[PDB]
């Protein structure tokens, strides 16, 4: 494989679905690199356990952590990093309210060079025991010698779009490794970076990020096929915000017609949105505790049932993982039979105005309000014109793992979406247990 696309291990299936996943321990192991430094960028932190999944002679090397806290949880978050004198934090700005810093990547320094990983999993035991998780591994990339001049750059722009990326935080330890990142050469990348960060954006910043970003790339390095209006739309999330009284307000207006552009030039294309039922948190390997890390409330629920409509069950018999629910995002273009893929994106971004950006001002600025980021593979990129989907993910150079069952399998009308606030009393889950909030 050319892709790097890899599932988090999961506890308790076959070894046959976990022989090319990766845990965590494994990611930071030495034959990976000798680490030096490393810069940990997420949502939630467990801090011992964290640095008892660095190798022991590793667990004093500087770590820098990349937080959006505040006032008491910022405080409880020092707390825990106190006991660790090799351990800094960094708190992003979140200066437009109800934002969050959702991004979840690893920027590793070693003696033999610099690698960068993004993926989906918060740094806790949950969220590698038995959920299905996604990571891109870059490659190793060297260091540029000194006094020579060369960019490092990759024909993705990655390099200065990371770059760009951590400058938009205006951070001083993310200066650091901003120099870091400007010393190695990341000609190699073959991935776009598709991130977003909190502001307003117009005029030529309006491109740099969210779903504005996403249109971008696929405008100019995406070509249009014949029948395009037959390829649908997939997304699969883990997490829902409130998109409006109805389709045409957000969904279905502004995020659709980004995810459905291919192609310079200039709707009935079918979007497949996949999102857990309570039957699937259920019978799922956690049971209903996996439900804690499916954050869509009664609250929001009740404004949008006509979004359930579009709503498809977890399944993923391709990679042996239906019964361990997703914290991995992502989005695909899909042929209309399902054996082809346009592109694929791997995300920590959800279905939220939040996380993709919402056009404000007469559709002349992107507001965004979280921090996101996540990798686009495009088949252009791999000098392709379409991926293959693979058959089975753990069963060549053009054969994308997706990992879960296409197509999507809509849900039964005794079905409803997995709502985290509300109990349920009906049936036990596989431990035993009920549900009540
Ligand atoms: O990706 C995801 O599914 C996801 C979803 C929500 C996240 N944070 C969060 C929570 C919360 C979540 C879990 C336990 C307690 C609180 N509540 C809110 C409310 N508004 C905005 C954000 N919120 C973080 C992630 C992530 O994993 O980064």
């Amino acid at each position: 494989n050319p892709f790097q696309f890899y599932l988090t291990r999961v506890s308790g299936v076959k070894p046959k679905y976990n022989s090319g996943a990766l845990h965590i321990k494994d990611i930071l192991s030495p034959l990976f690199g000798t680490l030096v430094s490393s810069a940990q960028f997420n949502y939630c932190f467990d801090v011992d356990w964290l640095v008892k999944q660095y190798p022991p002679e590793f667990r004093k090397k500087p770590i820098l952590l990349v937080h959006g806290d505040k006032r008491e949880a910022k405080a409880h978050l020092h707390a825990q990093a106190k006991p660790y004198e090799n351990i800094s934090l960094c708190q992003a700005k979140l200066d437009i309210a109800f934002g969050t810093h959702h991004t979840k990547m690893m920027l590793l320094l070693y003696e033999e060079g610099l690698r960068v990983v993004i993926h989906t999993s918060n740094l806790i035991h949950a969220d590698w025991h038995q959920k299905t998780q996604g990571i891109w591994l870059s490659p190793l990339y060297p260091r540029i010698a000194d006094g020579t001049h060369k960019s490092g750059e990759s024909p993705t722009h990655f390099k200065a779009d990371l770059i760009s990326y951590l400058m938009a935080y205006n951070a001083p330890s993310l200066k650091e490794w901003i120099d870091v990142i400007h010393k190695h050469d990341l000609s190699e990348t073959n991935v776009y970076l598709i991130g977003s960060t909190p502001g307003r954006f117009q005029g030529s910043q309006k491109d740099n990020w969210g779903h504005f970003r996403l249109k971008k790339l696929l405008k100019d390095h995406a070509s249009s096929m014949p029948n395009a209006e037959s390829w649908p739309v997939v997304g699969q999330f883990s997490s829902v915000g409130s998109l409006g009284a109805d389709e045409s307000k957000w969904l279905c207006s502004e995020f659709k017609e980004s995810m459905l552009t291919l192609g310079k030039e200039s709707s009935s294309v079918p979007l497949y949105l996949i999102y857990p039922s309570v039957e699937n948190v259920r019978t799922s390997l956690e049971g209903y505790p996996a439900g804690g890390s499916l954050p869509y409330s009664i609250q929001t629920a009740e404004k949008q049932n006509w979004l359930h409509s579009y709503f498809h069950k977890w399944s993923a018999e391709t990679s042996g993982r239906s019964n361990a629910m997703p914290h991995i995002k992502t989005y695909m273009r899909p042929s209309p039979d399902f054996s082809k893929i346009a592109w694929f994106l791997v995300t920590s971004a959800n279905l939220s105005k939040a996380a993709w950006g919402a056009l404000e001002k007469n559709g002349t600025q992107l507001m965004i309000r979280s921090y996101e980021l996540g990798v686009l593979f495009l088949p252009s990129a791999f000098g392709l014109d379409s991926f293959k989907v693979k058959q089975k993910f753990f069963a060549p150079m053009a054969t994308f793992p997706v990992p879960y069952d296409l197509p999507p399998e809509l849900y039964g009308s005794k079905d409803r979406p997995w709502i985290w606030n509300i109990p349920y009393v009906k049936a036990p889950d596989t431990h035993g247990n009920m549900w009540v909030p």
